[PDB]
């Protein structure tokens, strides 16, 4: 019933295929993986910045998700733009849209928990969409992981997606990953080395988190101007609020949309080689 066109890739739950409905002619993305009920609820989520979950297929005791198809992800686009960099107006537009998507999902009590360039999809009209929202909770790369997760907190908040987005924001600007850790501790220490080793002053409760060790080295925080040059102060300001250690102090998606950084936001058209 579905015609395997090509392997889009390998996800976190299963393998992804570009597929054609051998009846409707529809071109879709197919992912082969209490969960049934939960992901079925996700079908109701509709937002221009969220990849549409078309249908949930539970058959032969196996689970397929049918998604709206988009041709390119942010990862491939960043690689293709690595020489020149993505223009600031397009970076700003993408960030603005992504925050809209987060704000919508967060208002409906849906988290992503696993944001990364590979699940951010773009099209020819200058739109960008979040894929895999709510899949983490339903079904039960460390670079974009929030520090509270790395410190073994069992209870996640919307703030984890904001951290991830912040990391992706910085990566778009510098054309290099912000915290490319190769293990949980390397990831953690890369964060510490840049933002300063967290303490009770900046993050009340941190020394009581399950995987926190008093034996953590004490790195001083470095100037933000060194981290995302040559982003202007509006952008650096927004980023620092997205990268607060304390998830309670970390800026929400709705508040982020009101940041002065987005005062001159537009919607440019990217040139894609599809
Ligand atoms: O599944 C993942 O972990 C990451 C890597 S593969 C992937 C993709 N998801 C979609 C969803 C819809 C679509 O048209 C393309 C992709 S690629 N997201």
């Amino acid at each position: 019933n579905f015609q395997k066109v090509e392997k889009i890739g390998e996800g976190t739950y299963g393998v992804v295929y570009k597929a054609r409905n051998k009846l409707t002619g529809e071109v879709v993305a197919l992912k082969k993986i209490t969960a049934i009920r939960e992901i079925s609820l996700l079908k109701e989520l509709n937002h221009p910045n969220i990849v549409k979950l078309l249908d949930v297929i539970h058959t032969e005791n196996k689970l397929y998700l049918v998604f709206e198809f988009l041709h390119q992800d942010l990862k491939k686009f960043m690689d293709a733009s690595a020489l020149t960099g993505i223009p600031l107006p397009l970076i700003k537009s993408y960030l603005f849209q992504l925050l809209q998507g987060l704000a919508f999902c967060h208002s409906h009590r849906v988290l992503h928990r696993d944001l990364k360039p590979q699940n951010l999809l773009i099209n020819t009209e200058g739109a960008i969409k979040l894929a895999d929202f709510g899949l983490a909770r339903a079904f039960g790369t460390l670079w974009y992981r929030a520090p509270e997760i790395l410190l073994g907190c069992k209870y996640y908040s919307t703030a984890v997606d904001i951290w991830s987005l912040g990391c992706i924001f910085a990566e778009m600007v510098t054309r290099r990953a912000l915290f490319p850790g190769d293990s949980e501790i390397d990831q953690l220490f890369r964060i510490f080395r840049t933002l300063g080793t967290p303490d009770e002053v900046v993050w009340p409760g941190v020394t009581s988190m399950p995987d926190y060790k008093p034996s953590f080295p004490k790195w001083a925080r470095q100037d933000f101007s060194k981290v995302v040059p040559p982003l202007d102060e509006d952008g650096r300001s927004l980023l620092s609020q997205m990268l607060h250690y304390d998830p309670n102090k970390r800026i929400s998606a709705k508040a982020a949309l009101a940041h002065p950084f987005f005062q001159d936001v537009t919607k440019p058209v990217p040139h894609l080689r599809l």
